[PDB]
């Protein structure tokens, strides 16, 4: 179930096969055809206009550069362009027929009224074009590049926390001193770092980029609880694995006993976790917010612990 | 080592430059050539023969909308094309040689006899042509596209299966209920929802597409052995990960002593799992078989437990 | 260190070779000698007078019956007997030395002024009677036989109980039962029977005589603590091992779920603890109070337990 | 932060768009355009040369074949092109522009002096070309395809290794044999085979190509310490999982008391594990060197165990 | 609650004060008294007939050498003696009347239609005597010295075993050994010895006399369930700790890998454990039959084992 | 196997029935008889010459105050007395014949060619006679009352020693302390006191007397081995248990990380513990020589541990 945007969010519609996006301007002279994607042209951005009636359940295409409206018709020429009216016409609702396999996050927009499909391509010409829709190739295929979205704010829900695995991993053993009997100070200092891991992975609704780049906290198990380490500033990458840095610094100290040699072992529960999350999102021209739900999973240390003994 | 196709088996040739795929019809004019990828033309749809004799470890490219065999030659003109006779001429046998690196899933097809390389581009013309098969460049690549198959069958080897992790996860613990002595009944609901993970990783046979989907049972630790839980009706897809919901559900009562509070803690172990497999295959238009071997991995649960105590 | 009575507390001076009791009367004739024990013969009790001044750290011996008080000495025929006067006369103060081995419940009554030891025989004449202090004879060697004492209170240190051992009893297993799927009720009984174990040992205070009857509460673990089990009314013999029975009662129900059948596992701690405590006591005759310190040991059951699960 | 080789490496500048690589030659007539991959065409080799002075921070682009350097200029034609002199002219200087996203492995190569941007596209002429930096589309963008590089060897950061997770598996319990009293010898075989897991993954320094084919030792858990497997003679695959499989085997015998039947049970813990690792590397035209820091990750097994027991 | 015999068992009368038995002939000429015990003389023993009628709960002592009956009576002199017809005279009837404390296994032979006690003496004529019943001294009391009572068998009760304790003891880690690789064979032998304890202690029926030599099996901990260790033939001691000793015997090899160090560790668990029995015994004279409930308390060792690891 | 002393070892014979010890004197009248226990009177000690030849396995009593020799015979007055010549006479043979159940420590001392035993009694003259061996009575058994004997060492053979239980004990869990962050000392006091136990119990040699008072070191589990506790300075008592005291004293102190409270446990392992020992005695008079074996038991406690943790 592919995630279609509400009509306040502004997106590009990248072919499969011509790797080009669509634009729609008033000048220069063809009006509507296909381009390399620059992000800052408003020509290749379009929202979408959620039909109604005998509509419902299909959708027009609204350029934003000139705020006409995309169709799709047969006999007569040009079988495809824009014009005003949002939707005023048969020939300017789209039915979004999602692929599979490989072109399982592209979609084809077919025009039902007209049985006609609309056509990116750089082999033949017209590149942006359309084709009828019983003959079904790869070049009618889309995909959204939405908008440059802001990550806002992550928020966990903490109480699903789940430890996946948990194995014990000794950080020193080592660390034990001596002078036989009374004197009075044995200090010790621990000083470890273990490379943790994160990935904030998608689960449902608005389909962040993969590679995006923000900052946030990340989960934690206390000792009965999950909580969020604020501490972790690293640039994370929506939906990829990437590690982090975690120092476990202590120190203490022991002697007071008839005749003893202290030793220190430091030691903490290493191992997988996961917690789910709705990060919030809003438009950086714009405003509009989205969520999406996801889980973030790491491997992670929990439960630091220096167990004092005695020898002699 | 790459999976060749056996004789009964259907596929198209998807060239890594041209992004195109080969046909092979009878009219109209030009009988060979490129084209965007439709399913349902029958045109782009080739099997191999497997040579024998001193062609043994070469293959001939028949198409199935005309029976005839594919060439390629250098003197006499045009250079690629079509041929009655099942690889009659030693123009038809062909060495299938797989790249690496990016081009690992890639191929060529050269021709040994006339030193002589297929290619697919779309920068140049003929775009479906040779070339001296010495001077190697990447529109000399090709992939196995498979016809659509169905997949009948999933058939787990139980007794390989493997925990490679496991922690208790306390599903819950609260569930405590009291009016000190007496009474007599004191009833206990659990219903607590864990999301579990499942993918069907390829190891050997046929290569199913990745993203193919489809529906089975999912496996299981039950106390001392795997087994499969039929329940899951999930929709899976090859070669990714999936997330489904198992939610655990007892209903036990207690009260009978002289004078006690009672708590019940119900818990479970989670962890990763896997089992190898074995999926069943046919081709949607004729029914030929294939096998694919697989491990199948996920994040479960298992050996439910509900422990009654008492206080004072 | 002996336990020495204080100025209200009666008793009988038991020799070690005669096995015989001493009395003081008025009449008949001969006035004071030994006797079998009766426990109702007012004749054969005495308290002591704690020596001051000089006499400081010696006792004279006060008949019960009489109200006179014992005296050694040498020249003067008799050797032996009573006198008016609490300890008028420096021949009735008396050392208490304790004995060694056999006689460590023993001591002499050694009148040091006149270098004189009391004496208590059956093979001569006369019976009660006194020697040289400086020959020492096992003949010379009483111990406490004290009055009649009630057991009002056994009061526990909680607080400072111990586990000494634990390891887990499974008082029943088997409780399985089934018919796989639907249904809704598999009731549960428990009924099984521990013999445990019980010590009142002497540790300081008060001599109360081995064997001495009475009832009380009796420790327990709980989860956390120790508490007292008033249920358990048991006759206990003092400073001996007695046993009773401690019977674990439970009834649970099961099963909801999709088709399972239910186990049932009923399990114990099990293991010696030991308790500190202090008794309460009063003479039947006087009201007149002591305490006596001791270490309860027992051979216990705790933390009863009943996990439920599923198979198919 | 993009991986930019030093000076005496070579590389292939490969456009997002294009899909092809620059060349530069002397003849044929065109000196400067596009090609096709074709990895023994000295033509499509380029290192770079360290801007310095007023062009630290930036980097021009020497041609293999030719030894001349890469310019961009508005004004006078053609825009681009070669020339002599490492970078005589301002107009041979670039600064590397790394994009985001689904460009974060591309980066731009902009002229700034000029205020223009290398172009590398296939929909229209000149293919090879510039534009003005300021308007920025995705024909801009440009990503390293480097030499062919021999992987040496393989260094394991063995004090800092980390198991993940651990569970006993059972490899086979059943060796379990009798002829109840005297006899002498019950011999016991052992051989299970598990299915591990391998994976060489980047984290630092030179970017070797997924799917790199080489050959190394694995990382093992011995009882207190990582080392490195020899024996395992499997290809690996830089950045994908691979699977490999460890037999253990086992003959050990008994017998030898009273009357008792032997059991034999035979386990190994197994669970995910890393290690960190430097793999150092060359190019086989020349011997440059580099390296490449990385995190090596399994699934193993480690401390096998046998257990001998007995039963009448 | 004492133990009475039944009417066909023989006992001696043991008077507390006395340390002498009560002995009826019909010659010589004091024909009843006291004496020092001696097993041999028939003139010491005595049973009992258990009162009916008005009688009921009061028993007569019929003389064994003799066949006539104890009497104790008051005006008539001699006021004890003997005397025909089993009981015919209510002068023949006693209350068996059980004391407190040191005389808790001592009883008074109080013949209620007189208002008399049975008195045992040295210390003043007659020895074997009575006294006004009112007027309670030491010297009225007895205990049972039973015949002699063979062992014939001990039965435990082994479903209601118990561990009371449980640790486990390396009885030899050491027994490790190398030459690295190939070889073949590494044989390990066990011989270590534990001092184990035992102790059968009185619980119900029949007063065994404390220091009793017999010889039995004694229980053992299997795995999961009690047995009987016929093997262990030492003399035994109604009532009191002895020690015996357990040897655990094994010979086991190993050698067959790669390139390892076998290490042998044998190990046991170790702990107190206790198991009801009843033994049944018969007089040596008559055949006559009795029982005696009793736990069995013993240090035992259990659970024998032997782990084989490897090292490099 | 009761202990008969070797010749340089002096001893008394107290009598079963008469409780009452054999003198032998030059004068006064009456050479030989019976007298209550005087430690100081040389008179009633005796040592045993060790029959040979003939007399092998028999046994000569040699007063210490006279040197002479004691004798039993039947035709000629008197039956009993003292002689010179150290055994000239076979009137001055004895077989040391040990009892069963209550007088399995005592033994009759027959002397064979008269058939004549030993007698000790005070119901009748003369006290110390003898009998014909064939009538066997109480009065006839004697046990030896040693020689006051020195404790001069106790040597444990730690190398055997057993832990019997083990159960940790959390001495103080409390001891948790705050001021959230930076700060920098928090230190932590920990005084708890165990009552642990203490049994020196015979097993074999020198049958030193219940209740004998000595000081010595105590087992101790350190933790992987056993040592004794010199500290420990309580009077023993032989073969009775004792109680002491073990204070467990440390300090320590944390705080240095980012915003923690921390918490202190304080934990033992107590349990019982026993191990295996010699004593080494020697005669307060002379100087000879014996050896003790026994088994030491006792409630301990073992392996202090300290456990650090954090909260927020
Ligand atoms: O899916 C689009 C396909 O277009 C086909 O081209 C058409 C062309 O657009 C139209 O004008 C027509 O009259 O002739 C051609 C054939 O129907 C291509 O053949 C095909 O490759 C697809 O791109
Ligand atoms: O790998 C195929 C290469 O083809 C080359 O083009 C050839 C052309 O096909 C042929 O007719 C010849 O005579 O001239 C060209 C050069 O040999 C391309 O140059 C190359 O880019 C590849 O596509
Ligand atoms: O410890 C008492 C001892 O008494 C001794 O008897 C005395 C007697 O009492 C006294 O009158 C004296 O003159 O003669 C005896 C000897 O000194 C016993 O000899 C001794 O057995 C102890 O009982
Ligand atoms: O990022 C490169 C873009 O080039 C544009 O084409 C230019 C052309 O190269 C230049 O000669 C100019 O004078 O006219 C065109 C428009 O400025 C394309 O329009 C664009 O698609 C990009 O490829
Ligand atoms: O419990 C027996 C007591 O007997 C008392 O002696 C009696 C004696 O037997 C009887 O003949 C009587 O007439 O005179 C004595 C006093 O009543 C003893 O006095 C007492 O010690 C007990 O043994
Ligand atoms: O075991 C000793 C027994 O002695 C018996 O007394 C003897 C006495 O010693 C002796 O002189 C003899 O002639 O007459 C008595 C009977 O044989 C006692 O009868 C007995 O009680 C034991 O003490």
């Amino acid at each position: 179930d592919i995630y279609i945007p509400p009509e306040g969010l502004y997106f590009r519609l990248l072919g499969f096969a011509s790797r080009q996006v669509i634009f729609a301007r008033n000048s220069p002279s063809p009006d509507v055809g296909l381009s390399p994607v620059n992000d800052q042209a408003t020509d290749q951005y379009f929202s979408l206009i959620y039909g109604t009636g005998e509509h419902a359940g299909l959708y027009a295409i609204k350029s934003k550069a000139t705020g006409k409206v995309l169709f799709s018709r047969r006999p007569a020429e040009p079988y495809v362009g824009q014009i005003d009216g949002d939707g005023r016409y048969p020939d300017n609702w789209f039915k979004i027929e999602p692929g599979k396999t490989y072109l399982s996050k592209y979609f084809r927009l077919v025009q039902p009224s007209t049985g006609t499909a609309l056509v990116s391509r750089t082999h033949l010409q017209p590149y942006f074009w359309n084709h009828p829709q019983t003959e079904v190739f790869d070049d009618q295929y889309f995909t959204f590049l939405f908008e440059d979205m802001s990550i806002d704010k992550i928020e966990y829900d903490l109480k699903d926390g789940r430890i996946l695995s948990s194995t014990p991993n000794v950080l020193a053993t080592q660390t034990l001193e001596n002078t036989s009997s009374q004197t009075q100070e044995m200090s010790f200092n621990l000083s470890q770092t273990l490379t943790q891991t994160s990935t904030f992975a998608y689960t449902a609704g608005f389909t962040i980029a993969v590679g995006t780049a923000f900052k946030a906290g990340v989960p934690i198990f206390a000792e009965t609880e999950f909580k969020v380490d604020i501490s972790v500033d690293n640039q994370w990458n929506w939906g990829e694995e990437n590690t982090f840095s975690k120092t476990y610094t202590a120190t203490f100290s022991v002697r007071a006993g008839p005749g003893e040699t202290v030793k220190a072992v430091s030691t903490v529960d290493s191992g997988i976790i996961n917690v789910p999350f709705t990060a919030y999102l809003s438009s950086k021209s714009t405003g509009f917010e989205v969520t999406t739900e996801g889980i973030w999973r790491g491997v992670s240390s929990w439960d630091l612990r220096h167990t004092l003994t005695s020898v002699t």
